[PDB]
This record gives C-alpha cells, sequence and structure tokens, in this order.
C-alpha cells in the first residue's frame, strides 16, 4: 500500500483504490495502474520534474529503502494476476530489486522529488508507475 500526496491529491495504484477515491475521482488510467483522487488536507509530496533513472524506492516487505538504476518509462508487457490479466503497462519503468504484490504503492524518489509508485514486481524485479509527465499534479 501507499499513496503520493502532493497539493490537494492523492495519487495510488488504481488497483489499491478505494470507494473514498472513487468518489471524489480526479482522473484514472488503468493503461498506467494510476488513479488521483482529491483530499481535504494539502500534502508534503514534491514531484520530481526530470530525466533521472537513479533513485531510491521504499520497500514494504523489507522495510527498506533501496538505491535502484531504473529503465526510461515504456511499454511494457506485465503477467496476469489478481487485478489484471496479462497485457501491456504503459509509462512503467524496471529496475532490479525486491517486491512482493503488497509493496504497491512505495514510493520511487530523485534527487528532485517522488518520481513514481511501485505498481509491479517478481523474480528480482520491481516495476514502477511514472508520475513526472502529470503536469497537472503541481496546479490546480
Ligand atoms: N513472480 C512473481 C510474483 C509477484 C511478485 C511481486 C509482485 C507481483 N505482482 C505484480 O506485478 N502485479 C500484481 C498487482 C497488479 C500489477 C499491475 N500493475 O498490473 C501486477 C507478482
Ligand atoms: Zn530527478
Amino acid at each position: 500500500s501507499g499513496a503520493i500526496y502532493v497539493g490537494n491529491y492523492r495519487v495510488v495504484n488504481r488497483h489499491l483504490a478505494t470507494h473514498n477515491d472513487w468518489a471524489n475521482l480526479v482522473w484514472e488510467d488503468s493503461s498506467r495502474d494510476l488513479l488521483v483522487s482529491s483530499t481535504t488536507a494539502q500534502g508534503c509530496d514534491t514531484i520530481a520534474r526530470c530525466d533521472c533513472q537513479t533513485g531510491v524506492y521504499y520497500c514494504s516487505s523489507r522495510r527498506k529503502h533501496y538505491p535502484v538504476s531504473f529503465s526510461k518509462p515504456s511499454l511494457i508487457f506485465v503477467e496476469a494476476s489478481e487485478y489484471y490479466p496479462a497485457r501491456y503497462q504503459s509509462h512503467l519503468m524496471l529496475a532490479v530489486g525486491h517486491s512482493e504484490p503488497g509493496d504497491c504503492g512505495g514510493i520511487l524518489r530523485c534527487q528532485h522529488g517522488v518520481v513514481g509508485i511501485v505498481s509491479t514486481g517478481g523474480n528480482g524485479l520491481v516495476g514502477f508507475a511514472d508520475v513526472r509527465d502529470l503536469l497537472w499534479l503541481d496546479e490546480e
């Protein structure tokens, strides 16, 4: 589990969105595994606006933050799970690192701010849903 809290937005994995998220919906995209809902309180996270390929992510199944090198956001085939059939996920970045299903939502960050959240995993790989292109998270 986990979310990004930027401005009056809450960014979560679409597959982990709650009823309150769907009832306060701003934007959702199943191909990216992302959903954004509105919040009453202002958050403290800031979004990175860069092309870094190195950063640090939080792994809840280890209670640890790990430094990683990650690929650029791309269209990647992801195996079937309880939440989606086997399909292509867009804006996904891969790295070598530990991930279990419940690690989804952990933040990946670079020197500029939050880069994305854990969205995929298995066999020593971890995948992150990028948010750096969502410029509207910084306003309104
Ligand atoms: N190998 C292995 C098992 C394993 C370990 C660790 C994680 C996973 N699960 C996943 O990657 N996802 C399940 C939630 C939905 C995700 C999505 N964005 O489509 C895909 C699977
Ligand atoms: Zn950066």
